[PDB]
């Protein structure tokens, strides 16, 4: 595939140009990564200019959909919105080429919306470092906002939360996601309304122990109804007043260039992996050290040693 | 150095075997750590009878002297407590003045390693030494500035956090990524006097705070507490509590169920050394990789880039 075309017709937003060279991102071959690693390197100064918000939730109430509603909200007002989804058990899967876009009904039929699903790697470091030059090509292709959701029932909230530049959490009316929050979000705003309302002023109580790690924001707790649509778009204003604060001192490229070394050598450490698991004897050996280690046979520096050696 | 002899009285309680077979772990070279690390190997069997215990806060909050006191009290009871420290400080190189002379007692230093990975991975190493030399509490502490609590979390069984006495407009708060670690918060210098009035004031706050998030169920609900640990206050019902902790997850399995995840970490940590160690083997590569990183870093060049322009080094 020519790869000087590619990038031309994805800096012109051509979607199906932005999904070829994403795939190419994506893929488990090593050939395919490497042509598509100095297209990035290319378009590097054409990203950045989004933002970068992680969504996590409670299993059971409106996750997708307060997403869709979210969403098409800010397609309406003249936005192009990528929403990635980060799932730790395609580190046991090969990922998914349809993915699953019409949980989300409105944007799945969205010219604005892009909808990918969590990519496949030997490591959820890789997952989530895989996850991030996706958003940079998304970037360079326009895409101003980037969405990033939690999609497993797996653990993948701190991953997300280090790829985005503001984590929203989303609760009803785990104790890690509580200190990750820039904001929560309380679903299922009149009935309800007095149930939403008071639990929002319950997590506000709980969030108050907590010291933010920046004095340029305080976490506030807001109500909505994604269901109809309610509070959006002053969820979505606190999230702005967020960038345009932290942008002023500096601390979202601060903490963005914090995220791309982390996800520097989490691929590092998943090409490591993928050499130990990449032919059966090795793939045997390491299995049988981290056995021995986690059944208290061997040490962890007996383990490890046995590893350094079939390297 | 012989390593038959020196396992057998490590195992009898042998403080000077102790003390030795730890200067060969700490040495920064093979031949030393590889002998080391059979000894080890070899009495993993006679470890992990013992309570472990991370302890972090402030600098200034009273965590040494707390320490002091909280040993002192264990090794009167005929505990043997080790004490040591988690400094990521040490990746670039007696103050409990009691236990420093108690011989029930036994206190070392941060190790030096080139990760933070490492430094706690060397810790995990001296804790099996200890545990196989009869200790029966390991108390391991965060020192510095640094972001060591994750790793001292990852090396015991119960995470211990000392706080200051503030209370309305000058609460501490819990520093992010603490919160979900601490399975218990002590506010100290509860002294006679205002002390103990505006320690409970804050340790009231941040109990009504705690409960909000938080059920009935659940092995282990996080108390607060107050202590003053100059005065030797509140101390024997914090130990309680540590102690209750360990009975109710030992009957769910969790305590071996949390120690078996942490063994693994630490093996794929010292993984994660020895790669580090080739990256700054020599000036020529340290460079290169500390050039991939800036490019990184300065958004010059991608993740990715960076990680293949590495992967090349190795
Ligand atoms: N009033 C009072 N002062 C204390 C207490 N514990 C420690 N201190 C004092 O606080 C200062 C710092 O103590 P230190 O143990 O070095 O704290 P660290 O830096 O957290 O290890 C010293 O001057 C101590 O005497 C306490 O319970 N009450």
């Amino acid at each position: 595939p020519d790869m000087d075309t590619l990038r031309e017709r994805l800096l012109a937003g051509d979607r199906a140009a932005l999904a070829r060279a994403i795939t190419l991102a994506e893929s488990r071959r090593a050939d395919h990564r490497a042509a598509v690693r100095d297209l990035i390197d290319a378009v590097l100064p054409q990203t950045g200019r989004a933002i970068r918000v992680g969504i996590t939730g409670v299993p059971g109430v409106g996750k997708s959909t307060t997403i869709d509603a979210l969403g098409s909200l800010l397609t309406a007002a003249g936005h192009k919105v990528a929403v990635l989804a980060v799932d730790p058990s395609s580190t046991r899967t090969g990922g998914s080429i349809l993915g699953d876009k019409t949980r989300m009904a409105r944007l799945a039929i969205d010219r604005n919306a892009f909808i990918r699903p969590s990519p496949s790697s030997g490591t959820l470091g890789g997952v989530a470092a895989k996850t991030r030059e996706t958003m940079l090509l998304c970037e360079a292709a326009g895409f101003d906002v980037i969405l990033v959701e939690t999609v497993g029932v797996g653990q993948s909230e701190t991953a997300v939360a280090d790829l985005t530049d503001f984590f929203l959490v989303l609760m009803l009316p785990k104790k890690g996601i509580f200190e990750l929050a820039d904001m929560i979000a309380v679903n299922k705003a009149g009935d309800g309304e007095r149930r939403a309302s008071a639990a929002a002023s319950e997590y506000r109580a709980a969030l108050h122990i907590l010291t933010p790690p920046s004095a340029t924001w305080t976490p506030p707790v807001v109500t909505i109804s994604g269901l109809h649509g309610k509070g959006l778009d002053s969820l979505w204003s606190r999230i702005e007043d967020h960038r345009s604060k932290l942008t002023a001192t500096g601390e979202i490229a601060g903490k963005r260039r914090e995220q791309d070394v982390k996800w520097m050598w989490a691929l590092v450490h998943e090409r490591l992996h993928q050499r130990l698991v990449g032919s059966a004897e090795v793939r045997q050996a390491t299995a049988e050290a981290e056995r021995a280690v986690a059944g208290g046979e061997h040490s962890p520096a007996a383990g490890a040693d046995a590893i350094a050696t079939l390297i």
